[PDB]
C-alpha cells in the first residue's frame, strides 16, 4: 500500500536503480480483472458463475446494485492508493539528483501512469476527487467530486504531459513500458469516451504516423496470433501487460477456460466468460452477409448444426473469439487437440460449464499452449491498446464530425484486414450503427462493451433476455433463455461506495443511490 | 500485494540493501486497526459511529455477521498475501549471498512475522489454510483447513525458531526490529489462547531474564508515559510500531479524540471508543475498594458528579485510560489544557460526540502533543508490553493450581499503580480477579474481544451497555448506550463465503 520509498532510507531519491524501481511499482499497479466482470455485466456474456456469484458479482444485471452493495470492483478503494504513489514520484522527483533526460522520460511515464489510473475511476463513478499532491494532516481531508468534464480535462493534460515527454520507441531491454503512442492512444478513448470528436481526429493522425501496423487478420489462427506470447513483439500491440496471476482462482485463462475438456485433458478451468447467441448473431458471413439470427427462436425449436450452417462460413474473427460445440483446441499441448462436446461434456447442467453453450478465445491460447496440468507460468497477453482502436475511434469521431466518406474508410480498414467486403452506406444514422456494430465485434472480450453500451446509452436495449444454446444431440440444439436482466437510467454511473459518502459532508452520490 | 523482489533484476537477493528491504517491507506488512473495531465489538466500548456505521462495522454486536457480510476485516484476504511474501523470503534466502550471522538474525525475523501474521488469522477464523511454500500452478490449490491445534503448533513452531535466531537487543540503528523477548512475549500469548499453559510459565520465565522492567504507574500521567512518543526507550516496551496512517479518516488518533473541544481548538477528531459505563464501574478505588456501580442504575435517577464521587478517588488506571466530563486535555498543545464538557459540548446528540459520555485516552498523548490542526500525529502502538508477562504468567499458574504464584504475579501489576496485595487464596475466585486486573490493564490494546472469546464470556458481555449523559453542568442520567445480543457461534469469525464456495474441501466455522 504504501510508495516504495517508504521502506528504503532517507537518499532514495538520488539513487537512479530505487528511482526506477518506484516506477516499476507503479507499472505493477496496473489491474486486469482475470474474471472479466464489466463484459459479464454487458450483452456479450453470461458468466459461467452466473448462479454461483449471483449475488456477489453480477447485482448490476438485474438493477440490484446500492451505495451498501456497490459491486464497483473497489475501484474507489484501491485506485485512490495507486494514484498516490503517482504522486508521491511527482513530489519527490524534482529533488531527484537523476540525469534531466532520464527524469523526463520516467515522469512521463507516471504521466501516462495516473492518468490511467483516474481513467478506470472516471469512466465507472464520473467525476471523482481530483488529487495532484499526497495529502497529509496539513490538509483539509473534505474534498468534494470534481465535475465529470474537469476529471476528462486532468486525465488529458496528463496525457498532453505523456505525448510530450514519452519516446516512440524503446532499446531491447526496456520494450513494455509507455510510448508516444501508446499516450496518444489512451487520449484518443478518453477523448472519444467524453464526445470531443474534433480531438479524437487528431489524436488519430498521431498514431497513424508512429509506424504501428494491423497484424493480417485473413483466417481465424492469424487474427489470434495478436494476442500469442510467441508475438508479443507484433506491430498492432501500442500497450499491453503480460498478466500472471498467481492464484489458479485468479489466473485469467483458468478462469476462462472450457471446463469439461476431460476426456484428454483436465476439468481444470471454470469456464468464465460465456458468449451469448445476441453476440454469435452479430458476427457476420465471411461475404459481409448477415448470419440466420437464433436468439429470437421459438424454445421448442430443434436445429441441426449441419442442415442450418450456425457455425458454418462466419468471417474470421467468428472462429477466433468462440470455442462452440465441435470447437477443437490445445493442438499444440500434449495429447494434441481436443474437441468441445456441449451434447455429453461441457453442459450447463455441470458446475462451471457454459451455460451459453460458447466460452472465449482470442487471448486464451489455444493455438500454442499446453494444458495447465497440476504438476511439473500461464500468463496472458492483456493488450490494454492496440492499433485497431485507433481506426474504430478515427471512424466515430469522424461520423459525428459529419465527415461519413473519412468515417467509412477508416472502418473499412478494420473489415479489410478480416477480408470483410467494404461498407458502401452513406447515411450517417445508419452507418453510425454499423461503425458501432464493427467495434462490438473487433472488441468483444476486451473489456470495452460495457462502457460502450454506458457511452452510447444503449442500457435498455442490450440488458435484457440473454439467449445461448443447449445440444439435445450430437449434432440437435435448441435455443435457451440464460439470464433475465433489467435496465434503469442510474446504472449508466457506478455507486460511490456508501462508507465513502457517509464519512465526508461534501462527498455527493450518483443519482439513482 | 506482489513481493519486493518482482520489482527488481534477476540478482536482487545476492544484494544484501535488497534483501535488507524485502525484510521492510515484511515489517511494514503489520497493520494497525486505528478504528479499533474489536474493540468496539467487545464490553469495554460503543462506538460514536454505533448508527453512522451499524451495519457495515458492527454487526457482530447484534449476531447478524454471515459468511456473506463476514466482517473479517479481510483478515484472511489480506494475510494470505503477508504470508505469501514470508514464504518466498524463506524460499529465497538460501540462494542469498549474505554473511550466515546477518541471514540467521533476518530469517528469525521473518519466522517472528509469519508466526505474527497467522497468529492473526487463527484468533479470528480458528482452523486456517498452512502454507509454508508460495503456491504454482504446479500445485492443487484444493487445500482443506488445517486443526486450530495443527495451527497453533505451525505459529508456536516459528516462533521457537525466532527464539533461536533472533538476538535479546540491538545497536541504536536496528532499534525497532523483533528481539528473543519479542518472540518468547509472543509464544506465551499464543499458547494460552491455546490453553498450553505449562507452556506459559515456561516462556514467561525467559522474558523475566531479559531485563524488561515496568514503568512506575502510581501516578496517571506516570502510567500514561508508556505511550508517550518521548518515552518510545522505556524498558516496558517489547515490541511496537509507530503507527502514522496517511488519511484523517484512518489516523488512530483523530479517529479517537474528543471531536467537540472546539471551544478552544476544533472538531477535527471523530470520537471513536466510547468506553462503556460497564468498563468505568470495573476501575477500583485508589484503596483497592470497590467504587458506586452506575450501570444499572433506573434511567430517571439524577446524579451530582460532585454529591456522589463518581470520577473522585480512582486507582491511577483510570484517569490514565478515561476521558471523562471535566477532563483536562492537551496541556502542552498551543493555548494550552481545555476541560471536557458532555453538558454543552460533546454531546451523543452531536455527531460523532461520545454516545457513552467518555472517550479514550492511553495511546492518545494528550499529555504533550499539540493540537492537529489543518494548517502546517502518529501513535505509539505496543503490541508486546511487559505487564503482560506477568497476567500472562498469573493466568497459566492458577489454572495450573500455583495459587501462590498466580497471586505473586497479578500483584505485581496491582503494586506499580499503588494497588493494595490480593489476598485471595480461593482458585475460582482468585480466577476472575486475575481476569478484571487483565481487563483494567489491557483496556483499549486490542485483546478485550479476543478475552471474551478465549474465556468464553460472550452472553455476559455482549448484553445492554450503558453510559452517562448530562442534564446540567454538575449532574448526569445512567443511559443505554447499545443493546447488543450473543450466540455461541460468535465465538469464531466465519470464512469468507466467496472462498467457501471457490473450494469443495473448504469448510466453513459452526453457525455460519
Ligand atoms: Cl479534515
Amino acid at each position: 500500500k504504501a510508495p516504495l520509498d517508504e521502506i528504503a532510507d532517507d537518499s532514495f531519491w538520488s539513487d537512479e536503480t530505487l528511482v526506477k524501481y518506484y516506477v516499476n511499482d507503479l507499472y505493477s499497479e496496473i489491474s486486469v480483472d482475470g474474471l472479466q466482470l464489466q463484459e459479464n455485466r454487458s450483452d456479450n456474456s453470461v458468466s459461467a458463475q452466473r448462479d454461483k456469484y449471483r449475488a456477489s458479482w453480477f447485482k448490476f444485471n438485474y438493477d440490484m446494485v446500492s451505495a451498501s452493495d456497490p459491486q464497483d470492483d473497489d475501484v474507489w478503494e484501491d485506485y485512490y492508493v495507486k494514484v498516490r504513489k503517482c504522486n508521491r514520484f511527482f513530489e519527490r522527483i524534482g529533488t531527484s539528483t537523476i540525469e534531466e533526460s532520464e527524469k523526463s522520460r520516467l515522469t512521463g511515464e507516471v504521466h501516462f501512469l495516473r492518468a490511467m489510473f483516474y481513467f478506470e475511476m472516471v469512466k465507472r463513478y464520473g467525476g471523482v476527487i481530483l488529487l495532484d499532491k499526497v495529502l497529509t494532516m496539513e490538509d483539509n481531508w473534505e474534498i468534494p467530486r470534481s465535475s465529470e468534464k474537469e476529471c476528462y480535462d486532468f486525465i488529458l493534460e496528463d496525457l498532453k504531459k505523456a505525448t510530450e515527454m514519452l519516446p516512440a520507441s524503446y532499446g531491447s531491454r526496456e520494450k513494455g513500458r509507455a510510448t508516444k503512442g501508446a499516450a496518444y492512444a489512451l487520449k484518443s478513448r478518453v477523448e472519444l469516451y467524453d464526445k470531443r470528436y474534433e480531438d479524437v481526429i487528431k489524436s488519430c493522425a498521431e498514431v497513424y504516423k508512429l509506424g504501428y501496423e494491423l497484424v493480417d487478420g485473413t483466417t481465424p489462427e492469424k487474427y489470434r496470433s495478436i494476442w500469442w506470447t510467441t508475438n508479443k513483439d507484433n506491430k498492432e500491440i501500442i500497450f499491453d501487460v503480460q498478466y500472471k496471476s498467481p492464484d489458479v482462482y485468479n489466473n485469467m485463462m483458468v478462469c476462462n477456460m472450457v471446463t469439461y475438456i476431460n476426456d484428454k485433458y483436465g476439468d481444470r478451468g471454470w469456464g468464465g466468460l460465456g458468449p451469448t447467441q445476441e453476440l454469435i448473431d452479430a458476427f457476420e458471413m465471411a461475404d459481409g452477409t448477415p448470419a440466420t439470427q437464433y436468439s429470437q427462436a421459438p424454445a421448442d425449436q430443434v436445429f441441426d448444426i449441419n442442415t442450418c450452417g450456425i457455425y458454418e462460413g462466419r468471417e474470421p474473427r467468428f472462429y477466433a473469439n468462440i470455442v462452440f460445440h465441435g470447437s477443437q483446441i490445445f493442438f499444440n499441448a500434449d495429447k494434441g487437440a481436443v474437441t468441445v462436446d456441449r451434447y455429453l461434456m461441457d453442459t450447463p447442467d455441470k458446475g462451471d460449464g457454459s451455460l451459453t453453450g460458447y466460452n472465449v478465445w482470442k487471448w486464451i491460447d489455444y493455438d500454442n499452449y499446453n494444458y495447465p496440468y497440476a504438476g511439473a507460468d500461464f500468463s496472458t497477453n492483456w493488450i490494454i491498446l492496440r492499433y485497431a482502436e485507433i481506426y474504430l475511434n478515427d471512424a466515430e469521431a469522424r461520423l459525428e464530425t459529419g465527415d461519413v466518406e473519412g468515417a467509412r474508410k477508416a472502418v473499412n480498414m478494420i473489415r479489410q484486414r478480416v477480408g470483410l467486403p467494404d461498407l458502401t452506406e452513406s447515411d450517417p444514422e445508419k452507418l453510425r450503427e454499423l461503425i458501432r456494430k464493427e467495434r462490438r465485434i473487433e472488441f468483444a472480450f476486451e473489456e470495452q462493451r460495457f462502457y460502450d453500451v454506458r457511452r452510447w446509452k444503449i442500457g435498455p436495449e442490450t440488458q435484457t433476455t440473454l439467449h445461448g444454446v443447449r445440444f439435445v444431440s450430437p449434432t440437435e440444439f435448441k435455443v435457451t433463455k440464460t439470464d433475465i436482466r433489467t435496465w434503469n437510467d442510474r446504472l449508466y454511473l457506478t455507486p460511490v461506495p456508501h462508507d465513502e459518502i457517509v464519512r465526508s459532508s461534501v462527498l455527493k452520490q450518483n443519482l439513482g443511490y
